[PDB]
This record gives structure tokens, sequence and C-alpha cells, in this order.
RNA sequence: AGACA
RNA sequence: UGUC
């Protein structure tokens, strides 16, 4: 066992060219207050609806005003009004109607307070909203035993993003890392049932385009996986047409058919064709990686964040979070296009990249033990699946630009 | 469904 | 079962 630590001087870029170090929520929020987030969403109506059945509850109220002052002071979204809508019974139809009222009054976003756990209701409403407008759900029974300050700080991180905002991105070296990173693969709905996903990222960690395949039979996996990728690269190029792609990386993950060696060839085929369709430089350097969780990592005898453990020249363990125990990410170099002189240098770039992408979750102020390239699609699968199992409204990427371009799944 | 181990 |  041989190991190397990721170079540990790196920063987020927020508003007005300011930088803040990572892993320090204090200086991030202070930075946001002064400089604003990297990109302030443009809202049409300057209006958010708050939809709940709580009376004149003094809780909706401290909430309301905390949302209100933070959205303005932390996020720099000005002149925002929150209108409230109240529903009789916590049943679907009753809440939906308050959704529709809100909508035809002209709202940029809906915050929806549910009373308790209730999975069929939640996924039915979320499904409706995702096709309609950016949404942030809430539970009153969680909102009651949590410190408001923590709950709102975090809640807004992802609500701002769903509104098209960009809280913060990575400060990247233009030279090092991939031009784009494609998170790809599939997750199991049922046992005969598959959906494929393909999501394109910039090395600063921002999602550019998101494509999802039809819920399809497991047999036809290798078909829609190849299909879906092409579609992401198509939709990304039409949107970024003068952007030469010389370094491509694939991040393959999710619970999918166990047909690996054949999965590999087809991703190679998918690339060669993208070359010949002049969507990617004719001499693209690329790598195809499997990222997987594994067993917790124990250093014995009496493990720093960003530690890269070489299990073999194709397999690495990468630690994403400080042990203060730790589940690392398993990263396999399944296939590549690299000369051998480069190779070692390219591996570590690609492992550094993964480590940085793990600091890029927009669900809140604490980032997941995953790179966004694996986490985001996992949250997709999350929603697509329950929308299947609970009879919600189908989610359709082709049919409008905002779903292919916004992190609706946070 | 505020999230994170 | 914990953390803010
Ligand atoms: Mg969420």
């Amino acid at each position: 066992m041989e190991y190397k630590i990721v170079e540990n001087g790196l920063t987020y870029r927020i508003g007005n060219g300011a930088s803040v170090p990572i892993s320090n929520t204090g200086e991030l929020i202070k930075g946001l207050r002064n400089y604003g987030p990297y990109e302030v969403p443009s809202l049409k109506y300057n209006q958010i609806a708050l939809i709940h059945n709580n009376q004149f509850s003094s809780l909706i109220n401290q909430l309301k005003s905390q949302i209100s002052s933070k959205i303005d002071e932390v996020w720099h979204i000005h002149n925002i009004n929150i209108s409230e809508f109240i529903y009789d019974s916590p049943h679907f139809d009753s809440i939906k109607s308050q959704v529709d009222n809100a909508i035809d009054t002209g709202v940029d976003g809906i915050m929806l307070v549910l009373p308790e756990y209730n999975t069929p209701l939640y996924y039915k409403l979320k499904s409706y909203l995702i096709n309609s407008i950016p949404s942030q759900f809430m539970r009153y029974d969680i909102l009651s035993n949590r410190n408001l300050t923590f709950y709102v700080d975090n809640l807004l991180v992802q609500f701002v993003s769903k509104l098209g905002g960009k809280p913060w991105i990575l400060n990247v070296d233009p030279e090092k890392g991939s031009d784009i990173i494609i998170g790809t693969g599939a997750t199991r709905i049922d046992n005969v049932n598959l959906f494929c996903f393909a999501m394109v990222f910039k090395k600063d960690g921002t999602m550019l385009w998101n494509e999802i395949s039809p819920i399809v039979t497991s047999s036809e996996y290798l078909t829609y996986l190849k299909s879906t990728i092409k579609k992401v690269v198509y939709g990304f190029k039409k949107s970024n047409p003068d952007w030469d792609v010389e370094k491509l990386t694939l991040h393959v993950s999710g619970k999918r058919p166990k047909m690996k060696d054949g999965e590999t060839k087809i991703l190679k085929e998918t690339v060669e064709e993208l070359k010949k369709q002049e969507m990617v430089s004719r001499d693209v350097k690329y790598a195809i990686l499997h990222l997987n969780e594994t067993h917790p990592f124990w250093v014995m005898g009496d493990p720093y964040e960003g530690t890269k453990v070489k299990l073999s020249s194709k397999r690495y363990l990468l630690t994403l979070l400080q042990p203060y125990p730790i589940k690392p990410l398993s990263v396999e170099i399944v296939s590549d296009n690299w000369t051998s002189e480069e190779y070692y240098h390219n591996v570590h770039e690609i492992l550094d990249e993964i480590y940085y992408l793990s600091k890029m979750n927009w669900r809140g102020f604490r980032s997941r033990n995953l790179p966004v390239t694996v986490n985001y699609p996992k949250l997709v699968a999350g929603i697509i699946a329950n929308v299947n199992r609970y009879g919600g409204y189908p989610i359709n990427p082709e049919g409008n630009r905002s779903l292919q371009t916004n992190p609706w799944f946070l």
C-alpha cells in the first residue's frame, strides 16, 4: 500500500470574484452576505408561495421572516414577497388546489409544508411541482424539533439552486482536470425495470445538462445507456457550441445490470461515434471510471481527508471526509485512452478532480460523501423510482429546458 | 421531505 | 443510535 494526499489549498468562488476556503461554513456565509452567491437567480415575479395548514402558528411566522431576511441578506435576492396559502385537509386534492391558486397568481417558487411523513402524498405533489415550478418541501414535525437557524440556512442553499441560482462553484485551475465530466449509468426501478441517466458537469462542479432515459426493461440496457449519453452530449453542445472537448472523463455509478465488460465496450463505442460526429475533439483523451462505495477504512497501530490509496494501478481508495471509522470511495480506472508516460499524472488529476467534486453538493452547507457526479444522479433515481412506485406524474427532460438544466432534484 | 456521518 |  502506497498513498498520496490531494494538494490541500482549495477554494469556492462566490459572488463578485470573491473566494472563500472550503470546509468552513462560517466564512462561507460571511462571504455570501458581503459578496453574494456566485450567481443570483433571476426571478420573474419576485414572489414565493408558502403553502401549509397552520393557522397563524407562530412557527410558520419566525420561519417566514427568517426565510425572508436570509433570502435577501445571504443570497441577495431582493424585493421578495412571500404569499401564504392554507389548505383544509392534508389530502392531495386539497393541497393541489392551493398549488394551482399560487401558480396562477404568478410565483417563482413554492414552499410546501406537509404535516407528517406520508410517502405517496409527498411524491405525488413533488411530481406535480417538478413539472410546474421549482419546489421546496417541508415537514412540520421536523420543523418543530430543529433549530430554525440551521434548518433555514440549509433549506435555502438548495431552494436558491432550484430557482436557478449558483451558490458557489470550485476555483479550478484551467489547465488541470477534465473539460467535462459525464456522470452515467442506470438504477433499478423494479427487477425487470431500468432507467439510464447521463449528466454533464464542468470541472468547477456545475451541472450543465441532464438527460434521463425512458423507464425500460433491463435487457435493453446497453442500448439506452449508449442512447442517453449521445443525448446529453447533443443537448450540451447545442447549448455550448464553440466548446472543444479534449479531456473527457466518465463517472459510472448506480445499481445496474452486472454486465461490465460489455458496458465498457459500448461506452468506448459511444465515444468513438461522438468523435466522428464532431461533438468532441478528434483526439480526445478520455477515461472511464467506476465509482463505488466500499468498506470503511481503518489505519491500525497508533487517515487524512483527500487521501488516495493505491490498491492497484487501476484501483484507488479515496477518502472524502475527515475522520475528525471512514467509508472511502472506491475508484476504478476501468478503461482509458492515455499514453503511459502521462498515465500516472492523469490518474492523480482524475482522483483530485473526484475529491474536489465531493465538496460540491448544493443540498446544504454540509457536502455528501460523494462527488456530485454520483450524488446528483442518485437523487434523480431517488425521485424517478418513487414516482414509479407511487403513481405520480412522469418526469420529462426533452419537453422543456429547465429540467435538463436545473438541479430540481436537490 | 433542511441536511450530514 | 448520534451531529449543526
Ligand atoms: Mg431536497
